[PDB]
This record gives C-alpha cells, sequence and structure tokens, in this order.
C-alpha cells in the first residue's frame, strides 16, 4: 500500500496473509472455514495465517491454519486477469474472535464515489521496493466506470472497477495481491492489478465482488 497508514494491530479482523514459506498474498475471511482472494494468488501449498499484525513476529494473536482446498473461478483468464477471484476452505474452522472475524457478501455493488478501505502488506513505494512488517490501511474511493476505463482502453471488463486517486500517491500495490476492499461494511474488491503503483492516471483495479455472490455461495455450500 502506498501512501497510506498503519491500520493498527487486529483493526482489520477480516484480513488474512497467505503464505507458502513467506507472504506472497493478502485474502478475506468470509466464514469460519472460507477466504476469498484473487486467482492469480493461486499456488498450491497455501498456508492461510489469521490474527495477524506483524507478519514476522509472533504476537500471540494468530491461527495458521492450511488450505484443504483451492477453487479458481471457472471463466478465469490469466491474460486479462478477467474473473481474478478464488476461494480456499480452511483444513479446520478457524476460532472466530474480536482480532479475527469474517466479512460480509454485498447485497448489491456500491457506487461510484463511496470510500473505501484497502489494506494489506505489499510494497509501499511507487518508484522502488519497501515491504513492511505491519498492515497498512489506504481509504480511497470507487472511480466512475468511464476514468478506469480511459486509463485503460480495451482492459476492463465488467466484473472490474477502478478505486483511487486518479492524482497518484495512495493506491495497493503487489503483495497486496487478494486482499480486500470494503465499503459500507461488505467486501466489495479483491485488489488485482494495476499500471505500476501509486502513478497518475493508473488507479487500482479490482475484482468487482458484487458479480459473485451467487458463484460464492453455491460453491461454498457444495464443498
Ligand atoms: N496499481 C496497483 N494498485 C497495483 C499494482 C500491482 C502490481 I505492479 C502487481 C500486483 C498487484 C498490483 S495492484
Ligand atoms: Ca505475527
Amino acid at each position: 500500500i502506498v501512501g497510506g497508514y498503519t491500520c493498527g494491530a487486529n483493526t482489520v479482523p477480516y484480513q488474512v496473509s497467505l503464505n507458502s514459506g513467506y507472504h506472497f498474498c493478502g485474502g478475506s475471511l468470509i466464514n469460519s472455514q472460507w477466504v476469498v482472494s484473487a486467482a492469480h494468488c493461486y499456488k498450491s501449498g497455501i498456508q492461510v495465517r489469521l490474527g495477524e499484525d506483524n507478519i514476522n513476529v509472533v504476537e500471540g494473536n494468530e491461527q495458521f491454519i492450511s488450505a484443504s482446498k483451492s477453487i479458481v473461478h471457472p471463466s478465469y483468464n490469466s491474460n486479462t486477469l478477467n474473473n481474478d477471484i478464488m476461494l480456499i476452505k480452511l483444513k479446520s474452522a478457524a476460532s472466530l474472535n474480536s482480532r479475527v472475524a469474517s466479512i460480509s457478501l454485498p447485497t448489491s455493488c456500491a457506487s461510484a464515489g463511496t470510500q473505501c478501505l484497502i489494506s494489506g502488506w505489499g510494497n509501499t513505494k511507487s518508484s522502488g521496493t519497501s515491504y513492511p512488517d505491519v498492515l497498512k490501511c489506504l481509504k480511497a474511493p470507487i472511480l466512475s466506470d468511464s476514468s478506469c476505463k480511459s486509463a485503460y482502453p480495451g482492459q476492463i471488463t465488467s466484473n472490474m472497477f477502478c478505486a483511487g486517486y486518479l492524482e497518484g500517491g495512495k493506491d495497493s500495490c503487489q503483495g497486496d495481491s487478494g486482499g480486500p476492499v470494503v465499503c459500507s461494511g461488505k467486501l466489495q474488491g479483491i485488489v488485482s492489478w494495476g499500471s505500476g503503483c501509486a502513478q497518475k492516471n493508473k488507479p487500482g483495479v479490482y475484482t468487482k465482488v458484487c458479480n459473485y455472490v451467487s458463484w460464492i455461495k453455491q460453491t461454498i455450500a457444495s464443498n
């Protein structure tokens, strides 16, 4: 996250870190046994870490659970990143408490202008590499599809939306992939892609979760 701030330990209780020997993507806990993240974060051998704040230090509120299975969306296209969402089932059901909570799925899509909260342990420099050990947060509004489409002509589908600042400066970045974009208490997006980080006229692009709620609900009830 570039131009964001330290969240504070366990203030984003639904945030997850996917680890395959190191942190590689973020994710969201939607219920005791399931996590949603980005399909481009797909890896075999994932361990989900809940109640994290500093990922290099065991502070006492963590739960490390291995995934029993991963389901990438049936129509995910790794070339355009269209339908960049994946569900991960845990081997054991997590113990929810004040530091580990699930986020709710949306009932409808959000409007351009709605302010959202984006969080993750990704890179914090636009030009450079600086990886934080504590969670970073960023408040950013959803942008209109027109400004999203003009920034990225022929690359935006109806399953993607942009959020951020066209002037640059604040944005999600690599290492944040799979993480949550929560607006009004609902998980509305997943960190998917962008052209560099915090660049001017290059906002972040997020998976539009409101379009996958039936697929998520149907898939988790059958697995
Ligand atoms: N501009 C952005 N918000 C992003 C940039 C990236 C990059 I570069 C890699 C992976 C994910 C993301 S999100
Ligand atoms: Ca830790």
